[PDB]
């Protein structure tokens, strides 16, 4: 809020925090959005089967890999923006409390961990690589819809918990029912109850497991009941989430 | 809210009925939830072939089966809780009227029936085994969302009946239509009308039968009509159920 | 109120039209519902491949076919009920205006046409046979939910028309798009635009065509757009239909 | 609403713009709707493989192709109507501002471009042929529901943008999750992240990819989360679109 009053720190903060403050602020916001989108495209295209061996980018002095070059450019821009915001913040105590800044730090972390490891062990490497996808959330800084979605999810945590709990109850119940209904066959597509968990989830969400359906009569009755109960139970805590989203979406206007 | 008044039955009743009454009450509630979850996990993992022919656990003096040990421990805890609640209840006349106590009683019955059978014949044994899954509802004592769902279902029995009746009407109508539309084929995937019941249910719920679709033109028109009518008819009595759920869910605050 | 004044026609009319009038009226209503359900079960079970070739029942003096016996008994009961109601109606002018009597008449018509054909070419016979399924609507006389659904459909004719028209627009648009996107393939699952009509209907209703999906990139973009647009367009006129149903359903009590 | 006032231009404009003006206006409206439907049927049936090959019509002096004859008749009627409305318009300044006239012009363009090409080279041919499908929107002139849908879409552009943006976020996130969950397999159905985009779209819309499902446990957890999140995120900005549609639909009466 309050400018630093240095006549230069306040100007930089207002340029890098309020896109509507001036023309260069809008240009910088557009550039940041373009860089984020380019980083997303590079992250998606690194996994393409046509193109290191387990990290997606090979570090070299000459920077032979084009994907490494693009990732390095994006990380350099992100680090510049984050450092400049950190230096130009009026109150640096509350800088680390904002989620929109933790998203920014967590999007730069995987690059430096990989570089440090390579300069100086496979499951953790892939875990770090998966954290790279969390930089798509940096669009929340420039998208008000994404911020509204974040507020809705924060305000509807109990509702999400109830939805997951109800789905868990239904999944276990109908998995047990469909296992015990189709247990007396030699070609049972549900060998056990855990094997029927995903079928229960898919039937309840009405995604549909394709042609893999129960073969018995009791199995088909259980499948029909599962299809009904999924619609009946998912749609109970969803309307309150939609109401919260509408409240947070029309509050901006 | 009536205390036992014995100065000793009251202490046990308040500990085992009001988790918020003290610290040990909450510890006991957490322990009970953990035991219920462990029993659920054991029930699900008994059917896994990787880790006694129709029940999933062999009762023996040596207790060789770990699953038998886990089930016995869970049943002992459930029986302890139920017996202590039954003894410490202020009014024992209304104890058996509460659904939350019938759920607790019906979750201990399958273990003792199996024990009596083993101490002293196949389909009924599997039926009793299927009843074991009803102990997942013992979480309703510790989950307010589950109690709210129970109240919603109690208050919306007419609406569930209408939903099932409408689904039955649509299923029979569209099964007849799709059987008679594709009757003049040698490779008809719908040999009869009962064979087309599950396809009708799956199309109406928009679960989707995968690649199995009518091959004729009239069959495809009937399938399109079924897909439309399922959405059109399932979504009529569901909003009132959602309204009942919202009423029972916001009535707490 | 104004009684029929016959002193005998009124007694029969009140018995066969007002189930709440007395105990025998309730017994007759229960018997009629049971007979309707038995007729429905017989109609569904005639088509089973285990159990003449174009009518489902072979007419004989001895009545060898059990299905013919059941159909004859149900038709005799329906004709008795219809004739007694027609004779005992206070105003016979408005008897044929009620839809609940046209349903009753049209459920007896297929039986006598078949009897006349047997006693005294093929497509019309199967058309008449398909008309037999309309006797499931005779439950509307004894079910208030079915009458409420009928009133809702009468009051939402424009809304159903708009839903069908919007689906037609979307189906043609997306069928053209997915044919033109996947035209340049030798293994194209969409040889023409009419062949892509049902895929468009199924994608729009989110039923899902299984594993048959466009193989190109533009085809997959068109499929994603179809999946979005179906949800977005079916859900526009459905809420007004739901509102009409709620109005006709809460007005009952 | 002001007539041309020429006593002949006004008469033509009122005949060709207000169907309720007289009987001939209604006859002309019915004829125009029939011609539009005939053109749509011809466009759909041109692609049928039973019947040059990359343009949809072969030009000859004798007009051998029946489809060319039908398309030429439809285009002649459309051009006559458009020219007569352009000549009979009261104010030609606002003629090009109405969307219902731009739709009319674009639906006639592909025929004249193609004719000029043949009388006096592959991808843009597909583009032009795809543009032919826009003549289905000429029904908006005669259908009030289509105009209401157009108003709803114009008034809900931000909501559509949010829906597409949320879809893109979810698709990228869940495609990355399901690629990295099923990366350590030799039979991985998701070779890369772009190859898993359409699976994510189909799962989120609950269309269902048939029997193609993740084989790992983490893959199935990601699939279940995708199925939940699709329902949870598509249904947030859709209710506001439905509200806009209801506002534009009940405003007539
Ligand atoms: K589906
Ligand atoms: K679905």
């Amino acid at each position: 809020r309050p400018l630093p009053e240095n006549e230069f720190q306040r100007q930089v903060w207002l340029l890098f925090e309020y896109p509507e403050s001036s023309g260069p602020a809008r240009i910088i916001a557009i550039v940041s959005v373009m860089v984020i989108l380019i980083s997303i495209v590079s992250f998606c295209l690194e996994t393409l089967p046509i193109f290191q061996s387990t990290i997606g980018y090979q570090q070299s002095t000459s920077f032979t890999d084009p994907f490494f070059i693009v990732e390095t450019l994006c990380i350099i821009w992100f680090s510049f923006e984050f450092l400049v915001r950190f230096f130009a913040c009026p109150s640096k105590a509350g800088f680390f409390t904002n989620i929109m800044n933790i998203i920014d730090i967590v999007a730069i972390i995987p690059y430096f961990i990989t570089l440090g490891t390579e300069l100086a062990s496979l499951a953790i490497l892939r875990v770090i690589r998966l954290v790279r996808v969390f930089r798509i959330f940096k669009l929340s800084r420039h998208s008000k819809g994404l911020q509204i979605l974040g507020q809705t999810l924060k305000a509807s945590m109990r509702e999400l918990g109830l939805l997951i709990f109800f789905l868990f109850i239904g999944v276990i119940l109908f998995s047990s029912a469909v296992y015990f209904a189709e247990a007396d066959e030699r070609d049972s597509q549900f060998p056990s109850i855990p094997d029927a968990f995903f079928w229960a989830v898919v039937s309840m969400t009405t995604v549909g497991y394709g042609d893999m359906v129960p073969t018995t009569i009791g199995g088909k009755i259980v499948g029909s009941l599962c299809a009904i109960a999924g619609v009946l139970t998912i749609a109970l805590p969803v309307p309150v989430i939609v109401s919260n989203f509408n409240y947070f979406y029309h509050r901006e206007t």
